[PDB]
């Protein structure tokens, strides 16, 4: 009961950024695969993450942070994190997502991104959600495309993939391109 | 016995803004339906709510905060929150209200608003209580109309409803339009 | 040359909220006519205004503050102040204006409000600008109507006019109702 | 002699971010045309700019800030500002530029951007310099294209132009696409 | 389960710089053999190491710190430490390593250095990793040579070995000289 | 008379790190040629240099800082800076040097480096002075070789020269290889 | 196991300056015989020693502090303290030693001093270790002579022995005069 | 008249440690000859000397500091500094002295040391004054011998002279060996 779930999809759900899962968030973010995908170069310390959780918690006016839950089992189980950095001046946000090592390839990322887009479009009233992802990360490309993102173009020589200089793909999503039924509309109506 | 009830209606009651219910207030305020109704775009953190409860508690000179109780059962059970921001210079206040997910549609909001208006008119000696509510939120419109509010007009293009730009309805209430018997008069006489 | 003018109309102009005019802003705001029009009940001190100017200056992210200049003479002369409190979440702002004692009735308020609306619509990208003004203040009503505001309704018994309890008129403006040519478009094109 | 010039082109030059020009930087940045081009919605105060200059000055490890000088006259005259926010992890930077009201259309922006790219490529050893510019700002598009930037794509509905929701064009530059002779190579060889 | 292992080789593995092992890190670093190999002259205190662990933990932006685990047994057991001081301006890092007294001569240092080089090359995207080691320390020379380092030269009379003034050997490693399969590539692909 | 000269060579001399020349030190260090030679990527601010001069001045226990004077004229004139970072544990130091734009190619760097080596060897009692210099900087190579440095080797791919990844040459100097007469011996005997 | 032993001789050993033995260090240092031998005139308080232990612990860059253990029994037992104050500028140190009341005359002081000299010569790379000891303290003279110290001379009238003004003997030790096998060499080879 | 002289000899005199001569004290102490004689390895900064003068001034309970004056001219002229660090527990002090570059070889050091010894013996009631001086510094040896110091012995390999490891001579002085008439006795009798 301690795990609150706000949006419930068919396969995944979103909840608050609970403080009981700071260690799990650290362990998820420190995985080498996540570091390669994000492009971060150095591991962060658990103490620094614990200290930074408070500053993340106070600064929630222009920041969306959700815990992704797997709803296929009897009870929800946290599997990843989604975040949107909101620029209230232009109604746009920047989207990031990561899942656990054992929860990838089961589809959860697609519905997690779709639910995050639903929340950003129908609750935060954002006009555009965009992201930057390294080109070789084709799985993330497919997940974002099926979630509702569209390709903008390639920013040449602005990232590293296994030490090699590669471009990154810029993608964006708009409310009129949002696929599937919206859970938020079910909440309102 | 810890749950103090000040005003007792037929279906609902009002009590103090207890500190034992900060987590419940957070959970009520973080519901997607409440966020859509209020028009808030980003969820707030539990730690920030716990920290802000103190600043709410000290600043009570020009702020009314009540906990709504359901009195249909054997014991009172908290179901929502009401608040009035008082401007002592002109004897006016701004009214907000929200109930829990499982307590809506049973009428409790109407008597909660009526009791809050009774307290504001006959204890706080306010000359006018007003609110701003999004136009598509028709249930709140009906609740406020039956509670004693009257429609002023529509403020064009000043809010978002499921990402769509919509107007909001401005409403006000005056003591001479207060319906039904007053509990405060029973307290005094 | 020290008086910077950003927007230049036919009769009036807008400039920055200069620190060399804090005493003049105080003297303008302390006039009994301005106190009656705004509805403020107690005079403010010059020292408090000087201290508060800094806090006004730092907090400019969601606040527009202009100095109104009379351009009918050879050189610009400050005659009043305009301000818009911006709510970036919904792209709306609240508008206030006051002129000097000897500068009223010459029309400067109308073009000052029109230029402020032009700046808010075409630079700040606001979807709605609204204000609250006491009903007996008919001159301000006419100025706002000719500037581009439209009447919403009357909020009953929410203000004092010469000690008498009176209602206040709520007005709003939208970009599609903006009259006349836009100076900002001339700046861009 | 107080105006130091580091890079000297045929028409323009770059110098340090002098503290004697904080007021001029403020006046340049506060022009309505610059606000429209950047997409900033509210004017900043002179006191806030003076206070922020120090924090800009200390934080120079990952920030390039230049003053653009017009070298067509007998002595250099400052006309604008260029800045590159450097991300040392991936050797990329984000580029912004603005000129004075009376210095546009004379070509100075093109050589200013070219010299900034030369400095970033041959001194800062950046692999990619990118920018985001509103689509209707066609003059900036042409200036960046002739300076050495290439179009990536359009980010839909992520900015405002005169109150209208418009897309912004993403551009990038790479060392192998740098046009013209390099001044830095003349410095080294 | 508390011992997290990120990279797993055939004989050794790398994990985070856990706070539960500060005393063990102190005891490893205070061994006379480690002091002779590093060239440190005075022992450090346990209290100073405990205090300094926090400052090490916060400063992780340009610092890699791993705990070396022996994977030959049933469960991982910490045996040493590896560290890389990263200079993000030139994509280079300085490498140090030490093992426990009872864990030397079993080969663990070679694979520990190889895995650290793999992490630095394919996750941190470093172009060169270098170290300085005293010339008489021939075992470390052989370990670094088999791990992937190449000899640069000897810096004359810049260190002490058992009180005698000796030179130190400078070594470096580049991605194109990295031997063996890469674990990070297995993580990505 | 304010310019103190400690060591006097035939062409150049060394003096204290005077506080009257902080602006000149800034201007010398900010030259693009000096930035290319050192490998620094971003310019530093004058205010930051003025603030950092104090911290340089207090920390003089393990730091040598000299002002290079040209003694060919009637009076000494400052032309550059030399610095040695001393590691008292092993009696070694790291050497850097830069001259002004108009003072290069006249030989002053060679005698400045020779006098700095004389001071480090015969006053600081250092056993080895070493430096790291980019390979394409052949003029500095020749200056260091004639001053008394000897080549150690090349550290592959650890620096940038005009945006190109290049190696840097490591050099060292020992007292027994010090050329020419020593001024310090003339001081003592 | 809590008692760490670094250097192990035939009769005595050296370990870290443990914080669990602050009271024992106080009791050893407060003995009247130790006060007479050192020449200290007033007893120190236990609280002051406990407070000063921290400042001793942080300041370990130029300070060697060991706990002397008696290794003749089954388990090591602390019997005294040795300390060397290191002057890194000239590679020299000042040596002091004291043992417990019941541990003197068994030879432990000789091997404790010899092991401290071994550590200072072969780990700290000190060129000279010196001490000052009162002339009537003949037992300490013999211990230092057999440990490896040589007599320099007598400093006339610079100390008190039982209230009588006496001279003190100055002694020094050099690496080439170090007797017996070195444990540190066994550690290295 | 500002130059106070306490003890007046035939050729030299002693005065207070005036604050008007901090720059002159710095310049005297920074001379390469003084650095070689004392054995200091790095120059000190003028700002650090100015800051440290205050801490020298407050701490005068166990510190004698004099300014040496040349009395051969019409008016006293400062030529050097003498200092005695007093250990009040044993009535002993450590003596240092330095003169200006142009004031050596005229004998002033001998009478300066003699007057300092007179002050220490007959005013401070010290039983022994000692010093440590490098062996090759034969001029200081002769000056101390004629002043009243006697040789104790040589501390082997504890100092550097022009980079060469040399011994230092230890000397002491006692009241019964004080030569010549005492000025302090003339003051008292
Ligand atoms: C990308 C990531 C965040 C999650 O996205 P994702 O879950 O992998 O993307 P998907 O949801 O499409 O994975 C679903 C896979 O299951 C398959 N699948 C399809 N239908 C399915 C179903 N009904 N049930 C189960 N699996 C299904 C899909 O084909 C897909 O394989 P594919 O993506 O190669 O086409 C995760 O891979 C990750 O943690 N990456 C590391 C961090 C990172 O890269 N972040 C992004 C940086 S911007
Ligand atoms: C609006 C809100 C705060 C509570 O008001 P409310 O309880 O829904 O309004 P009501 O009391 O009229 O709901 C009573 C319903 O029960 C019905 N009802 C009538 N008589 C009843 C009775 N005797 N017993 C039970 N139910 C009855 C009413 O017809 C009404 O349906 P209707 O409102 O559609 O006409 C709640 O809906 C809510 O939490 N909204 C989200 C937050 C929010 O919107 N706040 C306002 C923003 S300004
Ligand atoms: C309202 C106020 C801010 C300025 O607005 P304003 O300048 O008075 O409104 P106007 O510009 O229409 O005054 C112009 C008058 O000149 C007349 N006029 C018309 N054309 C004109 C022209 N070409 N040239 C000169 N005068 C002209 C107009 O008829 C108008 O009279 P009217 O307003 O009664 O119809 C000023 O009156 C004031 O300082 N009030 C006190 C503070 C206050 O009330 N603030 C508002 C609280 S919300
Ligand atoms: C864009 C800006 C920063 C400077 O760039 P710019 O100087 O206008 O771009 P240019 O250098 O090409 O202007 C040169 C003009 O002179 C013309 N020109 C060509 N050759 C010329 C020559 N030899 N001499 C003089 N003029 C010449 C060019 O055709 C060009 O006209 P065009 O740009 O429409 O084709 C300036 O317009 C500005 O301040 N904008 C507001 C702030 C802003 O928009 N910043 C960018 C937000 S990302
Ligand atoms: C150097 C040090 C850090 C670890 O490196 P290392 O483990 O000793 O180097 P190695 O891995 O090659 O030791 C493996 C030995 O086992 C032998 N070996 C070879 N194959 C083996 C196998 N399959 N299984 C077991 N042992 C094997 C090797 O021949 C080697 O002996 P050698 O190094 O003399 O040739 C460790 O010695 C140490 O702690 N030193 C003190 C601190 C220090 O010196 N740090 C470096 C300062 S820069
Ligand atoms: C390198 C630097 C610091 C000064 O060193 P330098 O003065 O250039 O080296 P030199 O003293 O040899 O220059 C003397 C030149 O004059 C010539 N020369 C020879 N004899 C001469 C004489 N008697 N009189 C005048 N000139 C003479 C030499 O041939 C030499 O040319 P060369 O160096 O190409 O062979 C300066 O070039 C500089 O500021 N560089 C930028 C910063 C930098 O690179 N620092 C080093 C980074 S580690
Ligand atoms: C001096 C002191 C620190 C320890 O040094 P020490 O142990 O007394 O000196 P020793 O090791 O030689 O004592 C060993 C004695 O055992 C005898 N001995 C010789 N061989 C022995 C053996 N194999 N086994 C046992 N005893 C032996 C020695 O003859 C010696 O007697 P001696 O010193 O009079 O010749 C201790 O006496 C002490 O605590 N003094 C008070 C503090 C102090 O004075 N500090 C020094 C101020 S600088
Ligand atoms: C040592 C020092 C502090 C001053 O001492 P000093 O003045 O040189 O020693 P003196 O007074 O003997 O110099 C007098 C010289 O004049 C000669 N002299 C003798 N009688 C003389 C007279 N009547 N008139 C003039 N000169 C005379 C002496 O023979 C002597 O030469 P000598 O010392 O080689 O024999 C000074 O040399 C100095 O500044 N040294 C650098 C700092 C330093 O070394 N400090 C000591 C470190 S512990």
């Amino acid at each position: 009961d301690d795990l609150i779930v706000w949006l419930r999809g068919d396969r995944a759900g979103l909840g608050p950024f609970s403080a009981d899962l700071v260690d799990q968030y650290w362990r998820w973010e420190q995985d080498p695969s996540v570091l390669i995908g994000y492009g971060r170069q150095t591991p962060d310390s658990l103490e620094n993450r614990r200290e930074g959780y408070g500053h993340q918690a106070r600064g929630t006016d222009d920041q969306l942070r959700f815990t992704v839950y797997d709803l296929t089992g009897q009870d929800p189980v946290p599997v990843g994190t989604t975040a949107v950095l909101i620029d209230h001046h232009v109604r746009t946000g920047e989207f990031v997502i990561q899942l656990g090592a054992g929860h990838r390839g089961r589809g959860l990322g697609t519905e997690a991104t779709r639910l995050t887009l639903d929340y950003a479009f129908h609750v935060s009233a954002l006009a555009c959600v965009h992201l930057a992802v390294l080109t070789p990360n084709t799985g993330a490309i497919a997940a974002y495309e099926r979630a509702g993102f569209r390709r903008i173009g390639e920013r040449r020589d602005s990232g590293f993939w296994l030490g090699r200089r590669v471009s990154e793909t810029l993608m964006d999503a708009v409310p009129e391109d949002f696929p599937g039924p919206s859970v938020v509309r079910g909440f309102v109506e």
